[PDB]
């Protein structure tokens, strides 16, 4: 169990993550009103949420998402969509760690992700800062599903400590680095990271710990089944880097579980 | 609003339909249990249900589905899969009728449906009859979603009146023919036919009345949101051939609402 307020927060951002796939904005003009096909993001629509900046396949990592202004909830939101073929993306997924100490002393992160964000980070970091200035009392949030989960975490750890707090809600995001980094994201100030996992989902389990990867604490694990609705009594906050008894169990994984984070995600109807 | 019992029957066959897709049926040993991936058919798995005859691309219209024995609910189920790609299927839908007086007089049903069914009625009726025999007490039920529900209203009135009753549960099925044929199913006996519709489902709106098509009565219409759970109150009964109030209203049909009958259907996570 977690608070209702936190539950609402998790649901709302699982929907922002989702919109990264099912909103019709691949080229949509900044200013339009955010919407999704297949009831993928209702709480998002209900709100006065508009696009500020949309974006596709950006630079070296082929990165997509959008930057929104939510006047109802007073949010500046940056969303990272995941792969358009998550089953693939999973099979192609190397476990290569590149070092990154510009971010943190000794921290070893995934080569792939880190490389992709770093190659876009400026053109965007400016864009957030822009709105933070435009709306100083608005909370800045980054969110993402699967891959997009991985990114927003990175972009998160990488942009805080600059003036405004940056919150991060990742859904079924994979490991991003070594026990150093795990710790950096576990304690780091200037924001809070909400790492949400569903059941056995197969991504929060890769790359493996065998390969030097570790998971930051804590973990909000959704116990409810795939396709089952989520209540605040179905989430267990799991404490301690790489704790078990959450998503991280020795049991057999699943790929659908990935696509069910408080609703349909990583795919559009 | 339906009774709790009917609801359970609706949910059960909605899942047997999904199972025509998300099961790992293909051709697998007769006598093997039934299971679906992505929690597409929990209630079916929950039942002591096994395959009796699987078929992949049988005859003229590459007909696909399976014949199941359910000792828990005492059923002989014949589930008809819909198209492998429902967008391309809707798109290329051919609208030509063809007589089928040997089902009923002055009866013209969609050409390709009737023709695909026809090819198999002999290999199929033979399996049903075979199972009806061992399990005389068991209730025979035909079910399906989309092109699958269609093929099941047509093997429906064709194989009816032959000793055993045949119930038909259809999930967002298209019109299967001309009005002489509409009126028939509406009041044939030795088997009720529950035609089910979800909000603005695009498929039960084809072919259109314009091309000489009629929908039978009554209509069980789920009016709850796409990806919302269904309660007993979200189902409304709709009488009158080609009546309106359920799915057959004048507003934009949605393809997504076609994929949500109680549980994700016509697509597998
Ligand atoms: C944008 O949303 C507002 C409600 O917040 C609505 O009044 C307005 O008509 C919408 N405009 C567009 C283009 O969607
Ligand atoms: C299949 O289900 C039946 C009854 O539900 C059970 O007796 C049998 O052991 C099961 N077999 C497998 C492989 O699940
Ligand atoms: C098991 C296959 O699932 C997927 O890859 C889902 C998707 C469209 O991304």
């Amino acid at each position: 169990e977690v608070s209702q307020d936190l539950f609402n927060q998790f649901n709302l951002f699982a929907q922002y993550s989702a919109a990264a796939y099912c909103g019709k904005n691949n080229d949509a003009p900044a200013g339009t009103n955010i919407t999704c096909t297949g009831n993928a993001c209702p709480e998002v629509e209900k709100a006065d949420a508009t696009f500020l900046y949309s974006f596709e396949d950006s630079g070296v990592g082929d990165v997509t998402g959008f930057l929104a202004l939510d006047n109802t909830n007073k949010l500046i939101v940056l969303s990272f969509r995941g792969s358009r073929s998550i089953e693939n993306w999973i099979g192609n997924l190397n476990f290569d760690l590149k070092e990154i100490n510009d971010i943190c002393s000794g921290c070893r992160g995934h080569d792939g992700f880190t490389s992709s964000w770093r190659s876009v980070a400026d053109t965007l970091r400016q864009k957030v800062e822009d709105a933070v200035r435009e709306h100083p009392d608005y909370r800045v949030v980054f969110t993402g599903h699967s891959l997009g989960g991985a990114l927003a975490t990175v972009a998160g750890a990488d942009l805080r400590g600059n003036g405004y707090d940056i919150d991060v809600f990742s859904y079924g995001a994979p490991r991003v680095g070594n026990r150093a980094f795990a710790e950096f994201l576990t304690v780091q100030t200037g924001g809070t990271l909400y790492r949400i996992t569903h059941t056995n989902d197969i991504v929060p389990r890769l790359p493996p710990r065998e390969f030097g990867y570790s998971h930051s604490s804590p973990e909000y694990w959704i116990k409810s089944g795939t396709l089952v609705p989520v209540t605040r009594n179905d989430i267990v906050k799991i404490e301690g880097i790489d704790a078990t008894g959450g998503n991280n169990q020795p049991n057999i994984p699943d790929i659908p579980a990935h696509l069910w984070y408080f609703g349909l995600i990583g795919t559009c109807l």
